């Protein structure tokens, strides 16, 4: 009834039922946290894979007539995977937009239109074939899907200039939950607003973002110095707290602390030349001098952060991932610097078994700008810092160790980091933070703030008010989709 109802508008050839051939392949493709290839995990009845803004449309349609949800899949970064898996049992459906990947920039605008099934790669790719001057504040990793991760905010390298991938969006395209194709003019601005940060599927099937290109020097500089605890790295880290959050907006360090040493990483818009003179007087301690000058193009500079010297710049249209594993993440947000002493205590977690990274991107600067109330993405101002808790491991029998230490760690770290709601990256998805609860085929308001407020803030309020006139029926739902408010 539903697939029937489908290939009226839909060719057969993009819609693949459990039992097509080509089903195993299209649902595993984009399964990038590895847990869920697994034969326990609950998979949708159908997969669609549209490659116009009518098909999402008619799935819409399909969907409300035949009682058949929908989770949309863009790159399928999901860390819980609720892109395309179920916690319970339930009859879904997938929307694959992988096929839609159009990039078309606007030269003598210097703006683009992305379509959600882009991946980060597609977009920074295509961006440097126009012009070298220009860029885009996104993710590092190059197979993140524009749909979630705009739809998430999201930040990475260029966060201190220019905000998150949402605050730099102006316009985009949205099929709602009558299955009506709306701009930004058309769908109001509670409705623009929420997809601005509020997470995805909740406010319906973004098909394409309209985006300001910004610019970037010809050259920029990466440095990358490694120091271990005998070197001072709980020194440093105790420092770079305030420095870090404080430094010109043309500069990011951020850490990555694995077991007994920290590693310093960066990028500066501009020249070794002026990036020498910045660090010998706003951090010295950390004995940066121009042999750890790595000069290159924006571009170029993609591939270096997280592929190594190694990566090329037509490595960024890989569609599959360098990390191939089984994966659990946290996150927090630290308001006030932690002490000395308390590191030392930090670090001795990182020899623990089956102990992770720890990775601390520094806010402040053109992040901190914006109002925490201008789009749902609540930190800005009074942020130092995010942490992020990654542990990998492989097959499911080493699974218990690595999943008690990011809750081992979480637990210890709680009189450091935000109180009152403890935030949350939403991007950074984890479930430990509370699932909804389902009273009357709707999703309750109060299940959803407990997990809504640590995400959100105060913002979770006017989302929940935006989703009651969007979709108060709660149709487009998942695990930790934010809730109907009447
Ligand atoms: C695996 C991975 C994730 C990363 C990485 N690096 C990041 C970084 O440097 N900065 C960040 O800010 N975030 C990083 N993330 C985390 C997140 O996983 C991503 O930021 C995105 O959430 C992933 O997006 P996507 O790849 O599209 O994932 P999906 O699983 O397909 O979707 C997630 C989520 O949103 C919904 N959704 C997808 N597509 C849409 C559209 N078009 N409209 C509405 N909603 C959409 C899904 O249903 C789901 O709920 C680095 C690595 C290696
Ligand atoms: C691709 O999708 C677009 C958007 O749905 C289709 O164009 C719309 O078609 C409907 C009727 O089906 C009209 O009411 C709208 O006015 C059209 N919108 C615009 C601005 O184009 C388009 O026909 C589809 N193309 C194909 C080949 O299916
Ligand atoms: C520059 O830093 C390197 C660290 O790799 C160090 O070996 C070198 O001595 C420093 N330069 C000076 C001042 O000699």
């Amino acid at each position: 009834d539903f697939l029937t109802c489908l290939t009226k508008d839909i060719p057969p050839r993009q819609l693949y039922a459990k039992s097509s051939p080509a089903y195993a392949s299209v649902w595993s493709s984009t399964v990038r946290n590895i847990k869920f290839l697994s034969d326990k995990t609950v998979k949708p009845l159908y997969i669609i894979t549209p490659t116009n803004a009518s098909h999402i449309q008619a799935a819409v349609v399909c969907g409300r007539r035949h009682g058949m949800r929908i989770r949309v899949r863009s790159g399928g970064h999901d860390y819980e995977g609720l892109s395309y898996r179920s916690e319970k049992p339930e009859p879904f459906a997938v929307v694959d937009m992988n096929k839609m990947r159009a990039v078309s920039i606007d030269g003598k605008a210097a703006t683009a239109w992305v379509d959600s099934g882009a991946q980060l790669g597609d977009l920074y790719y295509g961006i440097a074939k126009a012009s070298p001057k220009l860029g885009f504040p996104a993710g590092v990793c190059t197979t993140i899907g524009v749909g979630g991760h705009f739809s998430g905010g999201g930040f990475g390298m260029l966060l201190r200039k220019y905000g998150t991938a949402a605050d730099n969006v102006i316009d985009a395209k949205v099929v709602d939950a009558q299955g009506r194709l709306l701009d930004r003019k058309a769908m109001g601005e509670d409705h623009f607003w929420a997809i601005r940060g509020g997470g995805g599927e909740s406010f319906g099937i973004v098909a394409s973002w309209q985006v300001k290109l910004l610019p970037v020097p010809p050259k920029v500089t990466v440095f990358q110095v490694h120091k271990g605890i005998k070197e001072g790295a709980i020194d440093l880290v105790t420092k770079w707290q305030t420095v870090a959050p404080a430094l010109p907006d043309d500069l990011m360090i951020r850490i990555m602390a694995m077991g007994q040493g920290a590693m310093f990483e960066a990028l500066y818009l501009g020249t070794c030349k002026d990036l020498v003179l910045l660090m010998t007087a706003r951090f010295p301690e950390l004995g940066m001098n121009a042999t750890h000058c790595k000069e290159m193009t924006w571009i170029e500079s993609v591939p270096y952060i997280p592929m190594g010297p190694k990566g090329t710049v037509r490595d960024l249209l890989n569609r599959t991932s360098n990390i191939k594993a089984f994966g659990k993440y946290k996150s927090d947000y630290v308001l006030e610097p932690i002490p000395k002493s308390d590191w030392e205590k930090i670090f001795t977690w990182l020899v623990k078994p089956g102990a992770g990274v720890m990775i601390m991107d520094p806010y402040g600067g053109g992040i901190a700008s914006v109002p925490e109330s201008a789009t749902p993405f609540p930190r800005r101002s009074g942020v130092l810092f995010n942490i992020q808790y990654v542990v990998y491991w492989f097959g499911e029998g080493a699974a218990a160790l690595p999943t008690q230490w990011t809750r081992d760690i979480y637990d210890f770290m709680t009189p450091y980091v935000s109180k009152n709601p403890r935030q949350a990256y939403v991007n950074y998805r984890d479930l430990d933070l509370g699932v909804n609860q389902v009273v009357g085929n709707v999703s309750t308001y109060a299940s959803g703030k407990v997990w809504g407020e640590k995400y959100f803030k105060g913002n979770f309020e006017r989302l929940a008010r935006t989703k009651g006139k969007i979709d108060p029926e709660d149709y487009f739902r998942n695990e930790q989709s934010i809730p109907p408010l009447l």
